[PDB]
């Protein structure tokens, strides 16, 4: 039947891919992409599966051409000397991020999230084609309900969550640790804590 | 420290843009209408920027879809685009002159439906008007999204976009649009 396959595709057409990613600068025509995660949750931000956290392959000259505070992040990070030993080819990446995506989403329904990702996917835009071809043009941007909470509700963005990391992964979990807090605190209520609202 | 609460006050406006391009192949597509508008922090308008159509060469203009030939086409914007005598530079200028007197440098965000695709032929065929600009943004089809997902119900309540043939009409809409998320999605306070 259909109405099985519609309730099927009308949920999984409400998922988000969650990605993080890590360049060596903010300028699209020389810079490149060095460290990408995936993470699948559905519409209650929920995991419903982990993507791999890959180090990819670019050139040394890049690295030490990188900007000061860009060659001074990820020196500490580490980020930069994996760079260097990594055999991650960005197609290889690339699919290996596109078979995850293609068997946890419908191709072109879901759409991209994340944590001022409009940068993200200004990148794979470019750098992954064939990835961004599987989404949705549209985006899920952590940061816009973080503005929003900046002008709106002031007085909760106090109370909002610090930094913490290791692995984009990570920034993944907690970029949705940040949207989870909106939820919370700012948008309408939908449960009393003992009854459900109106 | 009442100037740093106004400086506050001015730090949390929005620049609204929207763009209209030949197509979605920024390596190859460029801007063809454009307009801009300022809000306080509480979406209330404070000044309308220009509404300009930027002079494209001819040849790409029957290059590009059949989408955007029969919709630009019926829009009447790709008769205006021969009719124009604005070009890139001078339209950025304008822009760029239009917002530097309203709005702190580098503090407040681009604003609009789906703006990270308007920020990208921004970032790239105006830099100068993008400097002036933070470099997060605020994006009403990103609340869209949240509100089908979480509030479905008032989700069917949402009007119906005007169908602007004007692209400063068409950010009305979406300022309505996010008006609605506002108030019957966001809590409210007392
Ligand atoms: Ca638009």
């Amino acid at each position: 039947e259909g109405g099985a396959a519609m309730a099927a595709g009308e949920s999984m057409a409400q998922r988000m891919v969650w990605v993080d990613l890590e360049m060596t600068g903010l300028d699209i025509e020389k810079d490149q992409i060095i460290e990408m995660a995936c993470l699948i949750t559905d519409s209650d931000l929920n995991i419903l599966a982990e993507g791999p956290n890959l180090i990819i392959k670019q050139p040394d000259e890049l690295l030490d051409s990188m900007s000061d505070w860009c060659k001074e992040h990820h020196g500490k990070s580490g980020l930069t000397k994996a760079v260097k030993e990594s055999t991650i080819t960005l197609q290889q990446a690339e699919y290996e991020f596109l078979s995850f995506v293609r068997q946890q989403t419908p191709p072109g329904l879901c759409p991209l999230a994340g944590n001022s990702v409009h940068e993200d996917k200004k990148f794979l835009d470019k750098y992954m084609p064939q990835f961004m071809k599987h989404l949705h043009y549209r985006i899920i941007d952590v940061s816009t309900v973080k503005e929003l909470c900046r002008r709106w509700y002031p007085e909760e963005y106090e109370f909002a969550p610090k930094k913490a990391s290791h692995r984009a992964l990570d920034d993944i979990s907690e970029s949705i640790k940040e949207l989870q807090f909106y939820r919370n605190n700012i948008f309408k209520k939908k449960i009393d804590e003992r009854k459900i609202i109106e």
